[PDB]
């Protein structure tokens, strides 16, 4: 389905980065967070569900989703309940080339999301269509 | 042209509000910076460049774009040289809703994107019907 998407922390630098993925496409959005929290995934979960049709979300760790903040962004928003080591490896290969890891994670994402279809590409032909 | 955006900071609450408009569509993504900075619109514009086809960015204040780090960025991405308003209406209707600004601010983004074909919808469809 379109609708669905999983979402995942990874860690990295003593940092987290909050990976998103279109399950049906593979299309990835991330973003670094200083610690793990509720109020950090809730707000991710508001700006994905304002950018796409996020219909259900998935993730590999279930205890991420019960915090009362997740669950408001989840009410609100009319969500309802490998890769990732694919983007380690380009976050690896261009850490190098930028200061900050947050810079090299956001150029791991474009590189994942434009390679080749492209996985940019698939997401809004699946969402067109689906319209 | 489906590759054109539009970028500008909006102030409120001491706070700053960057606002990208993809101009053939009407749709909008926002975040709020602590304060306007090249490094800023830098990553911004690089976390932007992973998710659409970004080919120009236009803007309403031209010195936004005069620091190395966001040339470094368009460099990078390969990225070359009224709606706010109504994005400040949805934000004032909803903020008493909210204690963060920010979260008032993706409510307001996800509330424009999905009103009505709505904003989302358009975009998808213009960036699929380009491929
Ligand atoms: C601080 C807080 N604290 C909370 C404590 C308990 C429950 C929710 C929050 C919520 C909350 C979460 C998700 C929402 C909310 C909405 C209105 C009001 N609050 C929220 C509509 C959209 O989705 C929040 C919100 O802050 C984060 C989004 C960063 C967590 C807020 O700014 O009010
Ligand atoms: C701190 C800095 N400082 C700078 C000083 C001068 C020029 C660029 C930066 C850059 C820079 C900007 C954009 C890029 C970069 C890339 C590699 C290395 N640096 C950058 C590829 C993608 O786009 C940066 C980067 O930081 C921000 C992105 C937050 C500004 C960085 O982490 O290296």
């Amino acid at each position: 389905s379109p609708g669905i998407w999983q979402l995942d922390c990874t860690h990295l630098e003593g940092k987290v980065i909050l990976v998103a993925v279109h399950v049906a496409s593979g299309y990835i959005e991330a973003e670094v967070i200083p610690a793990e929290t509720g109020q950090e995934t809730a707000y991710f979960l508001l700006k994905l569900a304002g950018r796409w049709p996020v219909k259900t979300v998935h993730t590999d760790n279930g205890s991420n989703f019960t915090s009362t903040t997740v669950k408001a962004a989840c009410w609100w928003a009319g969500i309802k309940q490998s890769m990732n080591k694919e983007l380690k490896k380009i976050i690896g290969q261009v850490r190098d080339q930028a200061e900050h890891l947050k810079t090299a994670v956001q150029m791991a994402v474009f590189i994942h999301n434009h390679k080749r279809y492209s996985a940019g590409e698939r997401i809004v032909d699946i969402i067109a269509t689906d319209i």
